[PDB]
DNA sequence: CAATATCCCGAGTACATGCACAGGATGTATATATCTGACACGTGCCTGGAGACTAGGGAGTAATCCCCTTGGCGGTTAAAACGCGGGGGACAGCGCGTACGTGCGTTTAAGCGGTGCTAGAGCTGTCTACGACCAATTGAGCGGCCTCGGCA
């Protein structure tokens, strides 16, 4: 049976958890298309005690017009597909996570702040982001780093370099970063215009196709539940789909999901029987076919990026292959992904596929551990000044970040 | 002549209508405007006129029986009228759509310069289609040979 989510918790601080040391404690920021998450960097402690605000990245305005509402609670968001590119709905997202968390008082944020963006950012929408947050909050310096290879810096055996393929899944995007030397060979790294919004969509207009009876009673915060909850990878789609097809095994493996009453009452208040679906929906990123979509899927990708390198180091890049992100969290994944995965190598050859400690909080615990380490580099950062000489499309080439090109924006 | 029916006249009957009222949105009112097109001017075409001639058609007639037209036909139901059934008719409320208002932002119109699409050109330059004629076919009717039924 379905259950209802939580809203409005009491994240509330005091003006700044500062420690010892050092004084300007740095803010961590996951900048998610789904949800943020946000907190202070908290050093000298082991594990990361309170990654405070898990909330979902939504905003509401109604057709009250006057007023607009910004934590967990018609509704708007501030991305177009894993980009951020709203103005207003970006402050208000992050006016929210500011005085949740406790601020100084002065015209500004006094802390640095390290900032997850998307795994190639367009210049004119770094220049915006830049600008966004330096003019308004005023903050004294900054770092952009890609979610994935921060929660890959987290994860890694040692603090060392390193090669790899991360395979990364997330609301609205799936990637394939080839990774060497700890630098992304960006020139060659791929993506899929899938994820797991696009999942939740698919297995929402099925059920309403299903049971037209009760359209209203179907809706996104319920499709969550059973995909979260109730869905899996198979290993062989065609050879599941093919032991689904036998009455005797689906009555005891389809799934009875309860809507709450108000004839057995099943005939508006049904039990909406999930067989078949609870594979369809994950499978879209393997088979993006399942839908229109005509791309080479998260199978088809990995083959057509792994053989435009020399045979020796695509056996080093294979030797790390690292799942992360959303979709990553769906129980079987590993096994899918080293199945597919030996079809396509040398008969007697070896690989290995790891799968993050904390698929979904990993990107922000690598920004933590990255930040808290790297405080006085500072060639790693872009300084308040430098934002005045060099216009916003500009960065600064550490590890676990966007590849920079010489480039520049005419604006007036 | 009797009977069912339509017509006609006066009592008694809700509300419909015509009115008065407040007030609002728009019709007026003035000044300005360019430009539609009025008007004026020739250009050049066809609408018309005007002849000579054949041949196609039209008009006429003649004969006539097909078709219409009529009477009288025989056969069966729409109408008449009644009994008889259920169904169209008159109140209580829900809330869903429609409207309407707000702020939603998509697209068009305009004016910009460049340029290639189309629509008037040909004797284009032929040659599909247009007569012209020939040939095949079927069908129908008229002679001609031959078994048999009713009559000497
Ligand atoms: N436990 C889970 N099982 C399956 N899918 C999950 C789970 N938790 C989250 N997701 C999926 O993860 C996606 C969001 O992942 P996230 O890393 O926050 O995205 P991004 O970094 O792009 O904002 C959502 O589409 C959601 O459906």
């Amino acid at each position: 049976p379905f259950r209802d989510a939580r809203a409005a918790p009491d994240p509330v601080l005091e003006a700044g958890p500062v420690a010892h040391g050092p004084l300007p404690v740095p803010l961590v920021l996951d900048n998610g298309s789904f949800q943020v998450r946000a907190g202070w960097a908290c050093p000298g402690q082991d594990p990361g005690p309170e990654p405070r605000l898990q909330f979902r990245a939504v905003c509401a305005r109604g057709r009250g017009g006057a007023r607009g509402a910004s934590g967990p609670q018609m509704l708007r968001s501030p991305f177009d597909r894993n980009v951020p590119v709203n103005l207003e709905l970006q402050e208000l997202l992050l006016d929210y996570s500011f005085q949740h968390l406790g601020v100084s008082s002065q015209g500004c944020v006094d802390h640095p702040i390290v900032l997850t963006e998307a795994v190639c950012n367009p210049l004119y929408s770094r220049q915006m982001m830049s600008e966004l947050l330096f003019e308004c909050y005023g903050i004294p310096k900054v770092a952009y780093g890609i979610d994935s290879l921060f929660s890959f810096y987290h994860n890694k055996p040692k603090n060392s370099m390193c090669s790899g393929l991360i395979i990364s899944s997330g609301y609205q995007c799936t990637h394939v970063l080839p990774i060497l030397e700890g630098r992304l060979d960006a020139k060659n790294c791929k993506r899929i215009n899938l994820g797991g919004s696009q999942a939740a969509g698919y297995l929402q207009r099925l059920l309403q196709l299903k049971y037209p009876g009760h359209l209203a009673a179907i809706t996104l915060s319920r499709m969550e539940e059973i995909l979260h909850e109730h869905s899996y990878i198979a290993e062989d789609y065609v050879e599941e789909l093919h032991k689904w097809r036998c009455p005797d095994y689906y009555e005891n493996n389809v799934h009875k999901m309860q809507l709450p009453f108000s004839v057995f009452n099943l005939a508006a208040y049904h039990q909406l029987f999930v067989g078949t679906e609870r594979i369809r929906a994950p499978e879209i990123i393997f088979q993006p076919s399942l839908i229109g979509e005509e791309q080479a899927g998260i199978a088809e990708t990995l083959q057509y990026i792994l053989d435009r390198y020399p045979k020796d180091i695509q056996e080093m890049l294979v030797q790390n292959v690292f799942l992360t992100g959303g979709n990553t969290m769906y129980p079987g994944m590993k096994a899918r992904m080293e199945k597919e995965l030996l079809e396509m190598r040398p008969f007697r050859s070896s690989f290995q596929v790891q799968l993050a400690s904390n698929p979904v909080l990993d990107a922000w615990y690598g920004a933590r551990d990255w930040a808290l380490n790297h405080l006085d580099d500072n060639e790693v950062w872009i300084t308040r000044k430098e934002y005045e000489e060099k216009g916003g499309e500009y960065l600064k080439e550490h590890c676990a970040s966007n590849i920079y090109v010489p480039i520049r924006l005419p604006k007036q």
